[PDB]
């Protein structure tokens, strides 16, 4: 009863952004999201161009880009369209609804104008989603809810994770899935994206913890791996991305049987 | 055994940023933080100048400022120095440590260069604080942890709130207090700042809930009220700020006896 990405793209209740994503994952044989955690626009764009064919999604932190402009993001959209990947701004909205709507639409980043996907913490209660969706529904955007975190001491466990799943499942006109370590919803209309991924065991010195693509996708049932330093600190980022793509894709196929 | 703000400023374990704040609160008879939730730099600066004498702190959301530049923030520092208030960027850092350090120091906002105080959600675990403090300790900054939220459905309750208090109390070289609805720590070295404040009962249509300064300061034991729309939507923002200042200050005095 587990469906391929291409069949999930057709589910009756699928969000159009999720459907677009699932179709390109199936087409390109990729369930890799690049975490493009760089500070230079040129590096961001060169990574997006070279790695675009290997990825289903490019995750940004626009607020670490020392030379952000909206024209950078126009360039990034051109590459996303060319290579067929979604743009996910990993802003982690986490305020009351009236504040996050402004943070999403406005200021100098105008996130909603260029990001297919954003994400939110569930700690404020469902007003965080209601505020975002007042901006994002008109613009045909989607949102991911942070149900679990990869870092040591995370409080996104137990009843908190359950609250995130309920909040999704109840805002499914806008919420398309989760940031999580594992499959947290049994409804196949929801995407699961998992950060904290490297091929080798380890972590960082600021609480990051790594698990492998086989563990995350194959054993824990997630859909997509989010990989930053495992790719971006490598010398050859293209070959690193291909290693991660092949790992995540085979883990998905093997789970699917 | 409850101490005045001026005596708390002298406590052995007080953080220098908390001490500076407590001294100016005592001097100016203000425990009001203006939530300057505007999109124009000119309005931000005109509010800071006119209301500066009435406030202990000005809370920003730099990411909704349509015409942000670092020169705006230089102007804002000049006013903070003139009128004696701290600048609190309400960024709600909420990522792994390695990410938040970059978000705090870098990008176009360079938050650490101008904000006396920032805040963080505790959901990622203590690496969020460790990452921020790698930037903020050298720059002699402070941080507030979000222990409770004002909005409907908040998950910052129970064991989550307790985890926030522990995390503070254990990073007290950098963490100076809390965003909370009430006094959550019994240690008087920690500040309690409470949003969701208006004189009249009510809320908004996106989950905000209001309580009065007398309730928050006088009954719930908080130190500082954070007020946005109750001031900024009023016609005369100066008189509105004075009403809130007088309310919060008298509630503090009456609690102190
Ligand atoms: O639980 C979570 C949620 C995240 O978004 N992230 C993000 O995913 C990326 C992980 O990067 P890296 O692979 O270099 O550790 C970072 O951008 C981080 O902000 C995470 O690491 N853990
Ligand atoms: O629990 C919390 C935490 C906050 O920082 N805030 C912030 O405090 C301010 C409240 O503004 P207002 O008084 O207009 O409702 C907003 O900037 C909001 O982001 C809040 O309302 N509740």
């Amino acid at each position: 009863m587990e469906l391929s990405f291409g069949a999930r793209a057709e589910l009756p209740r699928i969000h159009p952004v999720a459907s677009k994503l699932l179709r390109l994952m199936q087409k390109k044989e990729t369930n890799l999201c690049l975490s493009a955690d760089v500070s230079l626009a040129r590096e961001l764009l060169q990574l997006a161009d070279a790695l675009g064919p290997s990825i289903c999604m490019l995750k940004t932190h626009v607020d670490i880009l020392n030379d952000f402009t909206l024209d950078v993001m126009k360039e990034l959209i051109t590459l996303a369209k060319c290579h067929e990947f979604l743009i996910f701004e990993d802003r982690k909205f986490a305020d009351i609804g009236n504040t996050v709507k402004k943070q999403y639409e406005g200021g100098i980043f105008k996130i909603a104008s260029w990001a297919d996907l954003v994400n939110a913490h569930v700690v404020p209660g469902s007003g965080v989603v209601k505020g975002l969706q007042e901006v994002g529904l008109p613009l045909h955007r989607g949102c991911l809810l942070i149900a679990e975190m990869s870092s040591t001491g995370s409080l996104a466990t137990g009843d908190y994770t359950r609250a995130a799943v309920r909040m999704a499942e109840e805002h499914s006109e806008f919420v398309v899935g989760f940031i999580s370590g594992s499959r947290v919803s049994m409804k196949p209309e929801f995407l699961h994206l998992t950060p904290g991924v490297q091929l080798e065991a380890g972590g960082d010195n600021l609480g990051q913890q790594y698990n492998s693509p086989q563990e995350v996708i194959g054993k824990r049932g997630s859909d997509i791996i989010i990989v930053g330093r495992g790719i971006i600190s490598a010398a050859d980022r293209l070959e690193a991305a291909e290693m991660y793509r092949k790992a995540a894709w085979e883990a998905y196929l093997s789970r699917l049987g």
